[PDB]
C-alpha cells in the first residue's frame, strides 16, 4: 500500500519537501499552537473537518513515537547513545511530523491554496542567493474598482 | 490537549478496552486486510470518509513507529536488549493500534453500532464462564 | 436487624446462592461490565432506579473492602496469612458481591424476571448429571415497568 | 469509574466532609437509631425511597467490613496491634460509615433540604472561634 | 500607589483592624467555609460580583503566599527559622488573609450593612470588661 | 478549589502560557504604567470594573509577596541566599504577576477582544523562525 497523507488534501510529501527544515517550526511549537488556536474543536465528539480528523491522529501518533523513544531511551546501554536517538528523531521522524502538523494548522487558518502558494514562494523565496533576493521572507497571510460597483 | 481518538467516531478508549488483547487480529493482518478491502479508497486523492481519513493515518503512523522500532533493533547485537523491544511493542502501542485498526476497518465493513454492540457482546461473552457460556462467540456480522 | 439485600428486588439470599459460584464472572469483571454498560448513569446526579442505587453502593463498598484487606496485607508479615486474606475475599465475600453484582447488572439488562427465571433453569441445569443433560448451559437473553417518583 | 455516593442525592464527599469528625454519633448509634426508626420500613419488601435502599446496602456493608475486621482482629496475639486495626478503622472507614449513616437517616427524618442546610449551618458554628460563637450549638430539628 | 483593598466595598483597613485578631476564623476554616458555599460561583465564568472577583483573588495570593513561604521554609538550614517563617505568617499576612477573606465571605451572605455594623458592634463589645458585658457574643445573622 | 483568574475575563492560564516570559514588561514596568494611567480608578471609592477590582488585588497582592520576600532577605547573612531568593520570584511567581498584571492594565486600555487576539498573533510570530518572519513583532494597537 502507498499512501501519501497530502493526497486526499490535495498536496504531496514531494512538494512539502521543497521547503527546507529551517522553515518549520518545532513540533513543540506546532503542537502549542495547535491547542491555543483549535483545542476545543480538536477534542469535540464533532468531525470538524477532514483536516481536523487528520491532525488529531498526527498528534496522537507524535505521543507514540516519544513514548516509544523515551522508553528506548530510559533503557538502552550508553547514556551517551541517546544523542543517536535524538538525532534520529531530529533528522528523521521530526522533520516529517513539523511538515505535516505545519500543513494542516496552516490549512485550517488560511486555506491550502494560500497554503500551496506559499510553500512555493518560500521555497523559491529561500533558493534565490541571499545577496540578490529581498531581505526578508514571503508572508503567510498576505492575500481600486470596488468604487465602479457602487 | 487531551484527545481522544474515538470521540469523533462515538467511542472512547475505555470501551475499546473492554475487549481483551485475544480478541484482536496481529496489526500485519489487520494491515493486510485494510488493502484487500479499502486499498483504492485508502489511496485516492478523495477524502472518501472520516474513518478512512483516520486509517490513512493509523497506518502510516505503524509505519513509522516499526521504522523507529527496526532500526534501535537492528543496531542492538545483545538479545537482552532485543526481544525487550519486541516485548515492549507486542504489549503496549501494538495493542493500541491493533484496537484502532480493527475498530476503523470494521465500522467501514459493518458500521458503527454493529461494530459498538459487538464490541460490547464479545467483552460479555468472554467475562463469562467457560463452562456456563455458548461455546462459539458472538459473529460480528449480524 | 435482619437485612437482606434482595428483599425489596423481589428475590432473596437463599435464592442467589441457588447458584454456584463457578456460575458467576469475577468481581473485576463485573465492574468492567457495569461501567461499559451503565458508567453514564452510575455517576449520574439522578438515581434512575433502586437497582443503579444498589449497584452503586455495592461498588463503593467492594472499594471500601478492598482498601480495608490490601491495608491488611501490607501489614502481614507471614506471606502465608496474605494468602489467607485473599482467599477469605475469594471464598467468603467475594461471592456474595458477585452475586450481588451480577443480579443488579444483569436485572437492569435483561429484567428482574428474566434473570429470577435463568436463575432457576440454570440452578437446574447444572444440578442435573453431565452425562443426562444438554452438553451447552442455557442462556439468559434467550428467555421470553414502574417509574419510582420521590 | 468514579462514583460518588452522595451524588444522587444532591451532595457530595467533599460537602459531607466539611463537617469535623466529632460532629457524627458512632456507628453503633446511628445502627440503633436506624433500627429504632425505621427497622420495618428496612425490612420489608418495599424499596420505600432512595435513601431506604441505600440505607440497606450501607448497614449490611458496615457488616461485610467488621466481619473481615473481627476476623482479622481475633487472630492477632499483640494487644497494641489489635489496637491498631480499630485505630484504623476510626480513623478511615469508620468515619466514612458515620458520614452516609448519619446523612441517610436524617434525611428520612428532616428531609434533605433540612440536613444540608444544616450541614452548613454546623460546619460553620464550629469554625467559628468559641469566645466568639453562641455557646450551643445549631438544632437540626429547627 | 496607596490602595486599600476595603474602599471599593465601603470599609477601610482601619476598620478591619478593629476586630480582634482571635475573632476570626483561621484562613483554612474560611477557604473550606468559601468553598462550602460558594464553590460553583468562584469557579464560574461569570463575574458574579465584584466581591466574587476579589475573593478568587484573595484566594489565589493565599496560594501564592504559601507556596513562597513552603518553598522558603525547606530550603532554611535552621529550623527556628524555619518556625519563625511560620510565625511570621500566623502574625502578620495571616492575620490580613483572615480578615479579607472574612470580609467577602460574609458579605456574600449577609450584605455589606450587616457586615459592618456587626464590626463595629463585636468591637464594642470585646473592648466591655468581661464583668460588665452580656456573657455572650453578638450574632451576626441578627 | 480549582480558580482560574483569567475565566471570568473569557481566559484561561493556558492561553496566557502561550507567551514566553521575555514578552512581558517587568512586574515594575507594569506597576509603573498602572499608576501611570489608571492611579486615581484604581484609588477611588467606585468598583470601575472587574478588570479594576482584580487589578487592585493583584498589586496589593505582589506587596504582600514582596513584603514576605523583603522580610526573609533582610533576616539571611547569606548575600548568595538573597540572590536565589531573588531568582525564584522572577523565575516563578514573577512571571505569574507579568502575565497577570500585563493582562488586566492591556484590556483596560485596548479591550479583550484585541488582547486575546494579540496573545496569539505575538505567540505565533515569535515560534516561526526568526530567518523566516517579519523583522517586527506585530503591534498591539494595531
Ligand atoms: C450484561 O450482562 C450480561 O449480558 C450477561 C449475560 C450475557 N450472556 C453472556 C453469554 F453467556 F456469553 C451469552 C449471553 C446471552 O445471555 O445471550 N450472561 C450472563 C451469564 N450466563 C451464565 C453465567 S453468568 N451473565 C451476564 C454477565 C456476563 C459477564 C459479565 F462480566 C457480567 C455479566 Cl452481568
Ligand atoms: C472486515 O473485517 C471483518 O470482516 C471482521 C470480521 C469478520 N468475521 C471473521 C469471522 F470471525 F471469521 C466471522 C466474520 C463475521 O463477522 O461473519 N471479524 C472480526 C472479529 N471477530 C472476533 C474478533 S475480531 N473482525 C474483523 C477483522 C477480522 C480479521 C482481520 F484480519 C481484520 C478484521 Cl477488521
Ligand atoms: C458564612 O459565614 C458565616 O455564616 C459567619 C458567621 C455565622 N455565625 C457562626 C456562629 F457564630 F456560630 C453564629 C452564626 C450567626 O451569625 O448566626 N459568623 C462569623 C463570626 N462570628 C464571630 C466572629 S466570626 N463569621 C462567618 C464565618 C464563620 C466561620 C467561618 F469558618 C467562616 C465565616 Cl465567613
Ligand atoms: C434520628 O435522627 C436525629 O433525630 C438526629 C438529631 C436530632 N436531635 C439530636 C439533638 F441534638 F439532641 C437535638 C435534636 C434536634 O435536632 O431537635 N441530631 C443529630 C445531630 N446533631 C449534632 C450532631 S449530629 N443527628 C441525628 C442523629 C443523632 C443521634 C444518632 F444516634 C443518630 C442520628 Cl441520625
Ligand atoms: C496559525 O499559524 C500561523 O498563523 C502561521 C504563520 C503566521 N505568520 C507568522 C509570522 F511569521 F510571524 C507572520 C504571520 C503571517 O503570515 O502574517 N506563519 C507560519 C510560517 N511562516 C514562515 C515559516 S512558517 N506558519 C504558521 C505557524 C507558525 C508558528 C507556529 F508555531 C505554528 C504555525 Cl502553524
Ligand atoms: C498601556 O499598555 C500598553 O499600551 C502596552 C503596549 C503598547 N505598545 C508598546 C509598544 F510596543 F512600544 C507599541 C505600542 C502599541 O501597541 O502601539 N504594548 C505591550 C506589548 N507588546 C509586546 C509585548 S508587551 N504591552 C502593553 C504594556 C507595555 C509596557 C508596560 F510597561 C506595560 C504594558 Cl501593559
Ligand atoms: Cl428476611
Ligand atoms: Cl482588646
Ligand atoms: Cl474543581
Amino acid at each position: 500500500m502507498d499512501i501519501d497523507p497530502y493526497k486526499e488534501f490535495g498536496a504531496t510529501v514531494e512538494l512539502l519537501s521543497f521547503l527546507p527544515s529551517d522553515f518549520f517550526p518545532s513540533v513543540r511549537d506546532l503542537l502549542d499552537t495547535a491547542a491555543a488556536l483549535y483545542r476545543d474543536a480538536l477534542e469535540s465528539p464533532e468531525h470538524c473537518s477532514p483536516h481536523h480528523t487528520a491532525l488529531r491522529q498526527a498528534i496522537l501518533c507524535w505521543g507514540d513515537l516519544m513514548t516509544l523513544a523515551t522508553w528506548v531511551g530510559t533503557n538502552l546501554e550508553d547514556p551517551a547513545s541517546r544523542d543517536l536517538v535524538v538525532s534520529y528523531v531530529n533528522t528523521n521522524v521530526g522533520l516529517k511530523f513539523r511538515q505535516l502538523l505545519w500543513f494542516h494548522i496552516s490549512c485550517l487558518t488560511f486555506g491550502r491554496e494560500t497554503v500551496l502558494e506559499y510553500l512555493v514562494s518560500f521555497g523559491v523565496w529561500i533558493r534565490t542567493p541571499p545577496a540578490a533576493r529581498p531581505p526578508n521572507a514571503p508572508i503567510l497571510s498576505t492575500l481600486v474598482e470596488n468604487l465602479y460597483f457602487q
